């Protein structure tokens, strides 16, 4: 048929490049989705795409991902319903909705095996995102068209005043509501596990970039700041492990004493700090800010930059490391990253120019820009005082 | 370039072929693309896939479908923000993200057009069905997770025991509270305006199902129960403009009145009742319910069944209109329309089968099964007296 046909050959070009090249693609087949289908199925997908996070939150409750991903061979409805604890006809209804959007598979004989997403959501890092946006961050989608409506549609800009607070029924911005949240704490903590590959050290030409600056006598190379388990800590010093220099992941004290069970046993240093305040460490070569800046306006922003710069030597440098979404045609993940931060946060997503202007309020100029995720971009910016 | 020469080929295969052959091709397509994606991709995707639905509530309430479609040039996202009365930054924001989903074309001056699913969206009864899903769909699903786990994962069999009334926190059912929410059903009075194509009429073979029947003296050769603005007694009427007998349009009231505007003047009479009554048209060809018996549970679609089977004669028919889904191998369509209808009104699609278990309960037998859509298959079944 003409549709194995197709999946073979789409494979097959999949599996003939990278994972750059596989994301193109998948771009691609989801543009032709929406270019084939009718009107009618247009309002069918959008009404009914919302299920899957539903239904994963219901696998996740009942374990069904981390048990199917273990199991050894195709597994009938009801053995799952009777192992799982869940009502025979109600769990054949759910693998039944699960393997349509390929969840779960189902074999010809109406039994159950993992599929790749099966095993994603057994991942507990993995995991952890699914419920944040289904605890997290659907309630404040479901409040933003109401929340715009009442407010005649402003410029979001105020961390303390966006559709989370409506949604929540709070004054408190997202950071300091979720400290008096209990569950949402442990979940929070299960995300930081995760680590995002690939990552910037992949392209960072860090011997070139080191240039002028001297370890000597006890400098520091790195200063990983709001650095959560230290993941980019870990990968410097792996990847790097003989250039001399203090690394310091810098975080929460309660992040840190989560990060102490990972950390290796010598060569990086935990530090509290709270980057709301003066940076401590003169003189570093490396000043680290991964996934931090996006979360906060401009005006937020900009105090966290300026709260470094008075430690920086003229070889030092700011290494802001997040989404560069282009001028025009920006794609999906980073367009609808911008649309969850602007509803929770107040923040957004900010292009080159945007960081560069951001950037000289701080007196900062751009020196390099690394990308290393395509076709979304991610890149390590170089910024150095002007 | 690769993923230009993908998307001409498959565009070139999809011009090929028919409806049913294109719905094939984006089946395949959507499997592709979640067998291709990363992990990380997966959570993201299910994260993010619920901001269209959020978004296309905020264009609808803007105009900004409407608007954009009736455009004779590309609009600037300032023309656009001005015409409408949205702040700047946020209809900028808005329009990328849009782009980015397709739910308008961005140019490469940065301006904006329509495109397919723009037009859709710009549709009254498609609006209306985008907007049923954001306001009485999405609280549904919210709370489904949570309700199961109270009950610890019950089987729902009861349309007043069922996600709906703790997400809306009333003890009404489902069609009852809708009445009482002005907004909420002058929407569904909209929904009903879509008209779904193609229909059964397409393979039904009237005149070999009606042999020999005589509409001599008085009799009705149809009678469309729950029938809202008539479509099916329209198009029977426009297909067969010589068939003698009358047809009949059976809803209550205030659907009737909204009919009025759509009906032609003659040959289709609009008769007030309520189908949970005894059918007051006797010894009718064809009582016909299309997408009436899915939305309750079994007891109560048998107890509609039995106030006809009383009216009906040796000649008389019911033909249920309705989702058959397959034994296995369902798709996101009607695996997702169950889930969506078990959460809100306790109901389920039925297989084959499962349609004749309960129309046996009611003393009637499948005679004929008419498909009329593929993949996902509706089906007209003709059922006759035991
Ligand atoms: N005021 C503050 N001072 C220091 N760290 C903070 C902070 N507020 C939040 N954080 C930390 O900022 C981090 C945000 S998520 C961390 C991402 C990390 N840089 C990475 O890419 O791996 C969390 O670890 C959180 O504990
Ligand atoms: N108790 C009742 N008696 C008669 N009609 C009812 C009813 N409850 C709901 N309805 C009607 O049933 C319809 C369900 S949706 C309409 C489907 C229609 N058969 C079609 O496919 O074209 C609505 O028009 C609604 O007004």
């Amino acid at each position: 048929e003409t549709v194995a046909a197709i999946k073979t050959l789409i494979q097959q070009l999949a599996q003939s490049t990278d994972q750059f090249g596989r994301a193109e693609i998948n771009d691609a087949l989801r543009e032709l989705q929406y270019s084939l289908e009718t009107p009618f199925d247009t309002v069918m997908r959008m009404s009914l795409d919302t299920c899957q996070v539903a239904v994963a939150r219901i696998g996740s409750d009942l374990g069904l991902f981390k048990h199917l991903s273990q199991c050894a061979s195709p597994q009938s409805a009801e053995e799952l319903a009777d192992h799982l604890g869940c009502g025979r006809e109600l769990m054949s209804r759910l693998l039944r909705y699960m393997a349509s959007v390929r969840m779960v598979q189902q074999t010809d004989d109406i039994k159950y095996i993992s599929s790749n997403i099966t095993q994603t959501l057994a991942v507990p890092g993995l995991e952890a995102g699914m419920r944040h946006a289904f605890e997290n961050l659907w309630p404040v989608l479901m409040a933003l068209p109401d929340f715009l409506a009442e407010r005649k549609y402003p410029d979001i800009v105020d961390a303390k005043d966006t559709a989370f607070q409506k949604a929540f029924n709070t004054d408190q911005d997202c950071f300091h509501w979720l400290a008096t949240q209990p569950t949402r704490i442990a979940n929070f903590k299960v995300l930081l596990t995760d680590e995002r590959t690939p990552n910037f050290l992949s392209t960072f030409p860090l011997e070139k970039e080191l240039g002028s600056w001297s370890a000597e006598p006890e400098k520091a190379l790195f200063v990983d700041i709001g650095g959560g388990m230290g993941h980019a800590c870990i990968r410097l010093r792996e990847k790097y492990p003989n250039q001399p220099g203090r690394v310091i992941l810098q975080d929460l004290p309660p992040v840190l004493q989560a990060a102490q069970a990972t950390l290796p046993l010598s060569g990086i240093e935990s530090m509290p700090h709270n980057f709301h305040t003066p940076q401590p460490v003169q003189g570093a070569k490396f000043y680290f800010l991964r996934l931090i800046l996006r979360d906060f306006p401009d005006h937020q922003a900009l105090e966290i930059l300026q709260n470094i710069v008075p430690a920086m030597d003229a070889e030092s440098r700011i290494v802001i490391d997040d989404g560069v979404p282009p001028e025009k045609g920006a794609r999906w993940a980073e367009t609808g990253t911008d649309i969850c931060i602007m509803s929770a946060l107040g923040s957004k997503e900010r292009t080159q120019r945007q960081w560069e202007e951001l950037a000289a309020k701080a007196g900062l100029q751009l020196q390099a820009l690394y990308q290393y995720t395509w076709p979304v971009v991610n890149a390590a910016m170089v910024f150095s005082l002007q």
